């Protein structure tokens, strides 16, 4: 149908047709009589699976032949979403299955939504790596992703009278087609024991032995037949395992429950020990895996090589570990001197930083680390003895800088700063946006900054074009494609040249087109799956992202009630009719968290079936916000809200989707909403609030919530509605805890940024009332998306961090 | 090379050659640089397993156009061993995959010792349902085994310092090729929870769900093209198990312990919960899959023609809860009156008994089935009330029978006896041999038979020909064919006309080269596996099977000493050579057979290492028994050892696979015994010991083992050579636990078959010195074993239990 997914050339349609149905027959053992569209999908899946295997094989074989320095991006988290169409757009084969599909009776979409997310990722932290893995290939990088295998990710959300409930996300019950099991490659991973010292140095004896079993994905770049590997590790029991004899073989169980779960905490630390064992569990494969490849090489005993060979990327403070355990295969297993350990170690690794907030930073309690690694709690004081002694040197005198940047923090429990771990050990550190970088050289990182400047860096997140333009949104990188043609794909900043097509009255059309078709999908789907109605015409108002405190879903709330309390009071007023959609999950144990979402299906109980309203303000709570859903909602939306708390947001990562699909930004000067804003010029986006500089002024003074609850009588009247049950007449004080935080404990002063929020919207209604001039926005937004692409953000890192040239050069087919 | 292995046309070799290098490319995801024997191993099966599905589907079509009776085998317990080999030779595909793999440069023998065994069984009951599937298949009936996917077999044996070590049998490490996952036919099993009345009668309340996947396994007949099918189920938890939340999705193991393991108990009831939790399982799931089949069908609400459509084989008492739970179905779901309930479920279901020890009957608590199946336990008790009406009705004032022939066992515990269960359920109750059959009428059932003569039959075992003479013995099925022609494999009594071809020199000569060249293969695998040194020249004395008191591994033990003790008396004089080898598992908690295992070792230590000895006896513990090493020690065999104390082995099946492989038979008329010999003659049998009738005398004046010890100056020493120490220096009272037991404890009359034993192992060494009378012999027994085949046993209870004719027609291909 369209241009940019390919070739349908009758040599392919009829190959594809043919694997098909050898694939739905030796395969799934299954014909057309019996076959469901699941066993359609996995005939599908089958055949594009072929065609990545052979590009896959010789990718490696490459990499084998030409031994390129190694890139080992190491993360817990790697949030995928669906393979299928991300696998057909990178290999051009779009068009040619849609085809091949019709011609067998099949509608290849419908297809599609049978595939689950591999949802082994919390949010922005797992999204981020699994568009770093995409731009690595798409860049001809030689690039792994280690991670673990968990049986089950982030859990289903379900709404049942207004309050999330939590189902297994059991992803494999069908099994994944593109996996590949390795069990031959499997590698212990030792636990607890104690440690011997000797005169050949320490031993660490009696441990228990948990058996790490990779598993192979593979991650095709965007059309140059690279194929790189992504390897997560799932947890076996050794055979030997506890062998009364029943019991025993019950009790492996144990030791495969490592890899079993995804913790499903969004920015937020839980010092418990299967979270560690997991922590370790990956670092402790993952680095014999590095090793025995080093070792086994075209190069290569000399260790001096090692960091030329090896880069080790830690995606947050989760795999910190492989600090200490890089030290410990040196020194211990290789017989390695301390100081040229450290100097390897230190120039292998690197650390990239995701947030300030306190509450998300890894801070283990040493006990823990005394039972589970007794070994690396030794290297971890001697790490940190001789990094004081530098400290010392350095600012002579200084005692409470020793205690500020000292690895370990004293009080009742002792525990381990992992943040400070991972800088002392690494040559770069780095933050997720130009201010997120700032506020670490200036505030929680400040001593270490001053002592080694040279090492802190700034990498500005990016979201890959593949899936969140051409995959999502193919109507809008057809008309795009038609103007400047497809090059872009690839390099984001061509976008640019759409400038040129502001004052294009065909252009500004198409741009209109495009978004009110995606509003119509997905008003359908709204329908078809979960019977709920909404306006198409309406401006559709949207923020999805975890249910945080911080994320402010509280103020989107309060200005949703301030619209339905002027709607009420002057009934006959017009008004520009709007969808105001919120989605995404809650951690479990986060109870305010809960609240919120009960608030706003409250919210919508009240205002959705108020007859005066009609069909002029509608709040939807979108159920089970997941990769899958944001390629959906996304396209879809006009109004995109990233309304953090100035100086609390790192980056963000969805508002780049959104700006890249064609929605207008109301937004804070927080993360990369300010690098946005930059971009396309501050008239183009619609900024309020407080800046950083105003949130320091206002804590330094104190935070009244108070002095807003007197002085402004349309919050008094919220709050009152709030505390009275107007929207909870059942239960009246079901939300005093919402109230209370907001009035007395509100570390994020939604109440203060009220105002401005309020009247930026009115200026986003007015906008919307002129289509013309709202579109020839958006244009302006598109157009200077460029610079958030996670290809640009990989080159940044390949460049001054790894130490290694990017290429679009194709391998041969 | 070998007539019998099929044609290897050019076409064929060449297809197989390219499709072979198909699946290690697509399938497998490696070449030939990197490739292991695994990989190969894998590539075949995946080639070899492509042949099968097209005759799969059609068979499984075939079935439904036609709807005949379906004949259901429900077991716990499915002793496959490997498959590859079987797969072939059913499908006339082993001399074109030699061809086929030798031109790629492989070894196909080499390729198919990496395959695991399917050891989902413990041994003769387990094995028997394997055989019996084969025949199914090859004898064109309508027939599917349906057990449980244990994902850990019968434990791997190791020996170390001479004691018995059991490790997981990890056997689906590297996957299984063979298995079909089918997620989609999943299935509920409901577990506790209470029963509620109603005027709609009885409802089961507040269960716990667990679910049950199936996997299905192809099962192909002997050269007919059809494939059956074994379906395996699979414990799986529901995904709003528990749903703090990572322990609720941790606790999801709780349900799927329900399949983890085969309880590794041969002939041994142990009564705990999580045995009766899989039987219930596998009944539970595999009911609901047979009635689903039933009312969709080309036939029909009516529940009448349910007993002309199924049958249902109850492979011990292990599934004895289908009739319970049949009754609670068409009663509690179906709305049937109780009487016609019943009528349907006699008349669909038939048990068969494998044994008459009181220690393997099952006999479960009353109080687990109140807790576990609180349902089940009422129809229990009202299929007791009614039976005991019918009993009291027959034979009034008869009270004592009354409370014989109760189901419910009184006691300190009360009990359900499932044997009882299973004969008033049951329109059929056979045993496993003629002898077998006769013990239940007269002594454990004699009141049932009292009651229902017409019930009771016999049906002596079979072995199948395929495995167990084709697959295992090539030169012996090779030398035959050239005499007889093919036609005996699928028709077992033409190996008769072998008869006339005893007084043949040259197929002498050729039975005898085939005995040898096997002897010497073996003698090979010993040394290249093992380490361990034999003489290819000596008799081969073999007793393999499960290490049990009642099968007297230590009456054999006392001969081996016997034989030592004999040859330190008279160092220079001539004896014929022995090698004598012991093999078989130990059950993990049954301590004297662990004990006994020792012994064998510290025999063997001491004899192997004597000079005085020489290369004139070995004795040998063959470790991890089991039935890939069946079919290699088997065809090696010169002496079989079937030495059970009349009237304790219902029938056996090892023996057969001896006779049928050149092996003559020294032991008891016991089980099988009786029949085989009857069949060769028993001139040509080394039959020794007690009759049933001489054990009876012997309990009825009392079994004094002191009598044999004073009056047998060879045995004496033997007890004072245990006691002393002289089999076990460093602990000299090692063994008292075993002298103990045969002095004052000995349940099988160890003692009381000495002398005969002794006297006939004479005998036997008397015949070997004469090579050309024992390979006529030998000949006498090959010739009349065709009775043993399972084809017979399965057209037996085709034609007088179940009602169906068996088929040799063909498929079309
Ligand atoms: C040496 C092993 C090690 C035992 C485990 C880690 C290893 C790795 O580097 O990831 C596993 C994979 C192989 C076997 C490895 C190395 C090379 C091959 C290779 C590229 C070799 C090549 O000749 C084959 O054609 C091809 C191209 C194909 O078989 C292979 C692909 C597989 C690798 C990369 C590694
Ligand atoms: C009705 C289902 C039920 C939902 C679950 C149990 C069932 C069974 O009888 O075992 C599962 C298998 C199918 C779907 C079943 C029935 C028929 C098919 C069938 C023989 C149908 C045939 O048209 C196909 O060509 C073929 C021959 C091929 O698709 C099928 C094969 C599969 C069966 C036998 C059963």
């Amino acid at each position: 149908q369209i241009s940019v997914r390919g070739l349908a050339g009758v040599e392919n349609v009829t190959e594809l047709k043919k694997n098909f149905n050898r694939h739905l027959h030796f395969t799934l053992v299954k014909d057309r009589n019996v076959a469901t569209p699941r066993d359609y999908y996995f005939a599908l899946a089958h055949t594009v699976r072929d065609h990545l295997v052979g590009r896959w094989i010789r990718t490696q074989q490459h990499y084998y032949e030409k031994d390129p320095k190694r890139i080992y991006y190491l993360s817990l988290e790697f949030y995928m979403g669906r393979t299928l169409q991300n696998t057909m757009v990178n290999l051009a084969l779009e068009n040619a299955c849609d085809e091949a599909t019709y011609q067998l009776g099949l509608d290849m979409e419908e297809l599609e939504e049978i595939e689950e997310d591999a949802g082994l990722g919390n949010g922005g932290l797992g999204r981020l790596a699994a568009c770093f893995l995409d731009s690595m290939a798409t860049l001809g990088l030689a690039a792994y992703g280690y991670g673990i295998r968990y049986e089950f990710g982030i859990f289903n959300q379900k709404i049942c009278g207004g309050w999330q409930m939590e189902e297994a996300d059991d992803w494999l019950r069908y099994g994944n087609p593109w996996e590949k099991a390795r069990p031959e490659f499997t590698l212990p991973v030792h636990f607890y024991g104690r440690v011997e010292h000797t005169s050949q140095g320490a031993k660490w004896v009696d441990t228990q032995v948990v058996l790490a079993m990779p598993y192979d994905t593979p991650v095709p770049g965007y059309r140059n037949n690279v194929v790189n590997t992504m390897r997560l590790w799932s947890a076996k029991a050794p055979n030997d395992f506890n062998l009364g004899y029943i019991q025993a073989v019950l009790d492996r169980n144990l030791a495969e429950n490592i890899s079993r779960v995804l913790y499903p905490n969004d920015n937020f630390f839980e010092g418990k020990e299967l979270r560690l064992k997991q922590e370790y569990f990956v670092v402790a494969a993952t680095l014999q895996d590095i090793i025995r490849r080093f070792k086994s090489s075209k190069f290569g005993t000399n260790f001096d090589a090692f960091p030329d060979k090896v880069a080790i990327q830690l995606n947050d403070t989760h795999p910190s570990l492989a600090i200490p355990e890089l030290m410990r295969v040196l020194v211990d297993l290789e017989r390695l001197d301390w100081d040229k350990a450290w100097e390897v170690t230190v120039k292998t690794c690197a650390y990239t930083n995701h947030t300030v907030l306190p509450e998300a930073l890894e801070r283990w309690p040493v006990h823990l680390l005394e039972t589970l690694l007794p070994r690396h709690l030794q290297i971890i004081y001697e790490i940190n003895q001789r990094f004081l002694n530098r400290v010392a040197a350095a600012f002579p005198g200084d005692v409470d800088r020793l205690r500020r940047m000292s690895l370990v923090e004293e009080g009742a429990v002792k525990r381990i700063n992992m943040a400070h771990l991972c800088i002392a050990g690494s040559h770069a550190v780095n933050g997720v946006a130009r201010i997120h970088s700032e506020i670490l050289k200036k505030t929680i990182f400040k001593d270490f900054y001053e002592l080694e400047p040279h090492k802190f860096q700034n990498k500005t997140n990016g979201i890959t074009p593949r899936r969140w333009l051409v995959l999502c949104n193919p109507g809008l990188a057809e008309i795009i494609a038609e103007r400047i043609g497809e090059e872009y794909i690839s390099d984001l900043d061509q976008l640019r040249k759409l400038l040129s097509y502001v004052d294009d009255e065909a252009f500004i059309r198409d741009v209109a087109k495009v978004k009110q078709e995606n509003k119509l999908k997905f008003a359908a789907y709204l329908e078809r799956e979960y019977k709920v109605h909404i306006n198409p015409n309406s401006l559709f108002d949207v923020q999805v992202k975890r249910i945080h405190e911080y994320k402010r879903q509280l103020l989107n709330c309060l200005h949703v009630i301030t619209l339905y309390n002027r709607i009420k009071k002057e009934p006959n007023k017009f008004v520009v009719p709007r969808t105001v959609m919120i989605g995404g999950k809650a951690a479990p144990g986060y109870h305010m968290a809960k609240m919120i979402i009960k608030l706003i299906t409250a919210i919508g109980d009240v205002v959705n079936h108020d007859p005066v309203v009609g069909d002029r303000l509608r709040v939807i709570f979108l159920e089970n916000y997941r990769v899958s859903l944001a390629e959906k909602v996304i396209p879809a939306a006009d109004l995109s809200e990233q309304i953090s708390t100035a100086g609390t947001e790192a980056s963000g990562t969805g508002n780049m989707k959104f700006m890249l699909n064609g929605a207008l930004t109301i937004g804070t000067m927080d993360g990369a909403n300010v690098e946005m804003a930059e971009e396309a010029g501050e008239e183009n986006f619609f900024i309020f609030g407080m800046r950083v500089e105003d949130v320091d002024r206002l804590d330094q003074r104190g935070y009244n919530a108070q002095e807003y609850y007197d002085r402004i009588p349309e919050l008094r009247q919220i709050i009152e509605q709030l505390s009275s049950g107007f929207f909870s007449p059942k239960q009246p004080d079901l939300f005093k805890d919402i109230v209370n935080m907001l009035m007395h404990h509100d570390r994020f002063k939604v109440f203060a940024d009220y105002e401005e929020y309020v009247k930026c919207q009115e200026r986003v209604s007015a906008l919307y009332k002129n289509p013309r001039e709202w579109t020839r926005m958006v244009i302006r937004n598109i157009a200077t998306s460029g610079k958030f692409s996670s290809d640009r953000t990989i080159a940044q890192y390949a460049r001054e961090i790894w130490g290694v040239e990017p290429s679009r050069q194709r391998l041969p087919a």
